[PDB]
């Protein structure tokens, strides 16, 4: 419920997965954000990680969900934990969110997908403004050094 | 800060992120503590502690570890233990809701005499222990370490 996520997001960091999934073209996946926060941005898949769910659970609702191709965990690398920190919220502007962000990195088949959605090389991607800076940030060196698991 | 009303919410609704420390000294054994109030009141665990609203990963480790250690420790003196989960059939408040701990584990040696109730186990002993928590117990069986992101 609303009022509930409202304090949830106020009070305590959001645990997510996020995806990094590359096609056969060497091109990586990207959604747009529809809803805040970076709403309008272009943005990796993934999702957060429900009450009392587990990460295995979790991965293969989202991959199934945002991918539409439901893979396990050990089909993912683990691309690290990520930090990020919005100054809106998904209700508007009166506080900040706050993801703590389990990476993952897997190659697909762009045709087995059940999926706006597009594919971009990792130079395009990190030469357009329209994606977000926590999206490009995993395709930046100078950001993957001191992340946890790296 | 939180209001026991929100917090309860919290705890309800999302899975809390913690950091979890493997500390070790100088004869190899590792560092447990007393837990005292819910949740899984009466077991001994590794020391942590949550990660808090808008606090990076680097201020929670140094935070924590000062706080549960007497040391302030930089994030670059641990070593990055894998992503667990730890699920508890009660919370802080009582048996109402169950807790959701995403943890963070890091691992790193001390010198026992230089940190500020509390025991130090070989793995051997804690694990045979039956008042060391199944979560703690975790970080040192093998079973356990596989499919652990980032292990």
């Amino acid at each position: 419920r609303q009022e509930d996520f409202a304090t949830v997001v106020r009070s305590t960091p959001l645990v997510s997965l996020d995806f990094i999934v590359e096609n056969s073209r060497g091109e990586f996946l990207l959604g747009k954000r529809t809803n805040r926060p970076a709403q309008g941005y272009w943005f990796v898949p993934g999702g957060r990680v429900q009450k009392d769910e587990t990460l295995e659970a979790a991965f293969e609702r989202l991959t199934m969900a945002e991918l539409g191709l439901r893979l396990p965990i050990t089909a993912g690398q683990f691309y690290g934990v990520w930090q990020h920190f919005y100054d809106d919220n998904f209700s508007g502007t009166d506080f900040t969110t706050h993801y703590v962000v389990l990476g993952f990195r897997f190659r697909v088949s762009e045709e087995e997908l059940l999926l706006d959605y597009r594919w971009l090389t990792s130079d395009a991607l990190l030469a357009s403004d329209n994606v977000h800076a926590n999206s490009r940030a995993y395709f930046l060196a100078e950001k993957r050094t001191g992340v946890p698991g790296l």
